């Protein structure tokens, strides 16, 4: 319609009404779709994250290819769709230090580099991951219009819980001159059942909510995720799986691999 659009200086102030706080690392996951308009379109985003975070702050934004034949190189490989036009950006613009392997994310700042430095890892989400030094680090995840199913760190308190469930999923690099395939086993699913974690992280007020822009905005502390999901997996580790009853082709193809 005739909506607002959000000028840098407020986008600043309603991220440190959410929790931001300056000189940390903070992981974002971003649907411009909630948050436009912007003044200054999904850059206006980047330089707000970046103004609040300060120069001793470290943006860190998803930035994986999403193929699976097709090898990986930072300085041409898009950003897979469906993260959006925030992490297809980000990687693009000056000093923005990027992973070298096809599940990478994208990092600036002065803890950039301790984020994003590791080789090819496997699974996608393991320790030694950028999610996983993103937790080493004690930084905080934002949730910028979207929900729990595209939080990445709650793939990584699954392995930490050695989830019995491992699908065989593959990507390629290209060793010494040639394609290769690399097998190995992931825990992916439909990922919907994500979102038992809000009620998980509100119950012990561990999740900050609020607006960023249009969007609605989850603020929490990668520690936090991980050590929630940890207890709720070691209640049960099939939780985020849908049961037989839903039908869901994804979650039975994890729960027929034990
Ligand atoms: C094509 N590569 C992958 C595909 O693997 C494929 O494997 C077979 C061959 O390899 C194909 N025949 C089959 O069509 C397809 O299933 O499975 C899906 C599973 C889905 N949860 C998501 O994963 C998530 C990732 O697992 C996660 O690491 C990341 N955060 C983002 C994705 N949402 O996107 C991947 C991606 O689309
Ligand atoms: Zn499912």
């Amino acid at each position: 319609g005739m909506q607002y659009e959000w000028r840098k200086a407020e986008l600043i102030g309603q991220l440190l009404n959410l929790g931001v706080t300056p000189g940390g690392v903070l992981l974002v996951h971003s649907s411009f779709r909630s948050v436009r308009p912007l003044e200054d379109g999904p850059l206006g985003l980047i330089e707000a994250l970046r103004a609040a975070l300060g120069p001793g702050g470290t943006l860190v934004m998803p930035s994986w290819s999403g193929l699976d034949d097709e090898p990986f190189d930072p300085a041409t490989s898009p950003v897979t769709p469906d993260l959006g036009v925030v992490s297809d950006t980000f990687w693009r613009l000056p000093n923005v230090k990027r992973s070298a392997h096809p599940f990478a994310f994208a990092a600036a700042g002065p803890q950039a580099e301790q984020i994003i430095s590791d080789p090819l890892p496997l699974p996608p989400h393991s320790p030694a991951s950028p999610v996983a030094r993103v937790h080493e680090l004690d930084g905080q995840v934002l949730l910028l219009g979207v929900g729990h199913d595209a939080n990445t760190t709650l793939a990584l308190a699954e392995l930490m819980a050695k989830v019995p469930y491992g699908v065989p999923r593959h990507c390629t690099i290209l060793q010494d001159g040639k394609l290769v395939r690399v097998d190995y086993l992931e825990n992916d699913h439909c990922c919907e059942r994500f979102a038992l974690a809000d009620r998980w992280l509100k119950e012990k007020s561990l999740q900050k909510e609020g607006p960023v822009g249009h969007a609605f905005a989850r603020l929490i502390r990668s520690r936090d995720i991980v050590a929630t999901a940890l207890g709720q997996l070691g209640r049960d580790p099939l939780i985020f799986l849908h049961p037989p009853e839903a039908g869901c082709e994804e979650c039975d193809a994890a729960r027929q691999s034990i």
